[PDB]
């Protein structure tokens, strides 16, 4: 029962965490941009981690009976809140590329609607995605709980080839690459915002320390979405050495739900990297807890 009660204290801190973001971009108006309505679908997301998938996980982990749209829900939900965080890491990466990039058009294509636009539209991919197996892609009774009723054991009743092809690879490791790639263009042409503004014949501190703020948010954001690779890779990794290689032991139950903490923890550290990376943030909650 200690994987239970690990599992609950991160149920916790995953909702408190995210919950607390999710308010202090209400109550503070200096937060309510375009770049932190993304960080709020961020934070929804993993909130119902906390309040849906873990508690689901922990109910799949022993097995139960269930028909099959009820079993590959509880199974496939984790793989919506997964998804949806990859398009708001995703955004948030571009988002802070515009900033640097093209500061002048960022305030006339990053706006406040088309944010809350393509939040939606990822959502629904993510529902669409995360729940393909619900529409075919399933391994319900292929070669106890009765007719009508499937042993909801998620090995069992969720393919390895979509978890490793269409998931993994294509829903995971694609954008993570896209990510990493924006990330190089940031940086890059951030450095060489300074190296212009090293040849100018007026000091202009305004745009340098602008400049740097961006960058400060930018690099953040890597944060950010560095700790969900970090977080991720290492349940994926494991799948695709239990079906790349049929061979290779599949690995053990000690070590296997140990990639799925670390996948739900990622869920946590969203909240807490906010309070430390970005002053204005801290001082926020700071503001909320005493009072
Ligand atoms: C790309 C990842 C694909 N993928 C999995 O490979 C997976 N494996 C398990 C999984 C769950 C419980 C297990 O043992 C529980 C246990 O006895 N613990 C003893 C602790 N002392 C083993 C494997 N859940 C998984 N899910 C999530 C499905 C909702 C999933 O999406």
């Amino acid at each position: 029962s200690v994987y239970i009660t690990v599992e609950l204290a991160i149920a916790v801190l995953a909702i408190l965490g995210n919950v607390l973001v999710c308010w202090a971009v209400w109550l503070n108006s200096n937060l309510q941009n375009v770049t932190n309505y993304f960080v709020v679908s961020l934070a929804a997301a993993d909130i119902l981690v906390g309040v849906l998938a873990i508690p689901f996980a922990i109910t799949i982990s022993t097995g139960f009976c269930a028909a099959c749209h009820g079993c590959l829900f509880i199974a496939c939900f984790v793989l919506v809140l997964a998804q949806s965080s990859i398009f708001s890491l995703l955004a948030i990466a571009i988002d802070r590329y515009i900033a640097i990039a093209i500061p002048l058009r960022y305030n006339g294509l990053v706006t406040g609607t088309r944010a809350a636009g393509i939040i939606a539209i990822c959502w629904v991919l993510s529902f669409a995605i995360g729940l393909t197996p619900m529409l075919g892609w399933n391994n319900c009774g292929q070669p106890g709980c009765g007719e009508g009723q499937v042993a909801c054991l998620f090995e069992d009743v969720v393919p390895m080839n979509y978890m490793v092809y269409f998931n993994f690879f294509a829903c995971v490791l694609v954008p993570l690459l896209l990510m990493l790639g924006v990330y190089l263009r940031i940086f890059a042409a951030a450095r060489r915002q300074l190296k212009q503004m090293e040849s100018q014949p007026l000091p202009g501190e305004r745009a340098r320390s602008t400049l740097q703020k961006e960058v400060h948010a930018a690099k953040s954001a890597a944060i950010i979405a560095g700790l969900f690779a970090l977080c991720w890779l290492p349940l994926h990794i494991i799948n695709c050495f239990t079906f790349f290689c049929p061979d290779c032991s599949h690995a053990p139950l000690w070590l296997m739900y140990l990639a799925i903490v670390l996948a739900h923890t990622n869920s946590v550290v969203n909240p807490f990297i906010y309070a430390y990376r970005i002053r204005e943030f801290r001082q926020t909650f700071r503001k909320i807890i005493r009072s």
